[PDB]
């Protein structure tokens, strides 16, 4: 009964594969709903066509800036920002989905998928989902990243929605 959403990933326009996510609406319903709605586009804006602007192998993939495509933008379905809902869930290993932010209570649309255990983020970033299928596609995404985060090819969300 937790929702599952998918991203279809492309590399320089060429399909790579699909990664689906379980969203923990039972624990962080407000945060889960923001990501779900941005994935379906039902409010008139969202993730479809946006890029992953920062990929650091052995750490994480960051995306969700659909307004400036570079980490400075994005917005939530609740307004420009919203609060840290809770910190019940921890960054326990690869596949964790967690909100990017710029201080307390500044969640927007940007998120990251962890590709490592990142315990130092506990209590500072809201964990709200996990990769359910296609972790191999995330691992293939990593290979286009670099130490400073710049990607060698353009990694986009070609399609997305709810399963």
């Amino acid at each position: 009964v937790n929702p599952t959403v998918f991203f279809d990933i492309a590399v320089d326009g060429e399909p790579l594969g699909r990664v689906s996510f379980e969203l923990f609406a039972d624990k962080v319903p407000k945060t889960a709903e923001n990501f779900r709605a941005l994935s379906t586009g039902e409010k008139g804006f969202g993730y479809k066509g946006s890029c992953f602007h920062r990929i650091i192998p052995g750490f994480m993939c960051q995306g969700g800036d659909f307004t400036r495509h570079n980490g400075t933008g994005g917005k939530s379905i609740y307004g420009e920002k919203f609060e840290d809902e809770n910190f019940i869930l921890k960054h326990t290993g690869p596949g964790i989905l967690s909100m990017a932010n710029a201080g307390p209570n500044t969640n927007g649309s940007q998120f990251f998928i962890c590709t490592a255990k990142t315990e130092w983020l506990d209590g500072k970033h809201v964990v709200f989902g996990k990769v359910k299928e296609g972790m191999n596609i995330v691992e293939a995404m990593e290979r286009f990243g670099s130490r400073n985060g710049k990607t060698s090819k353009k990694i986009t969300i070609a399609d997305c929605g709810q399963l």
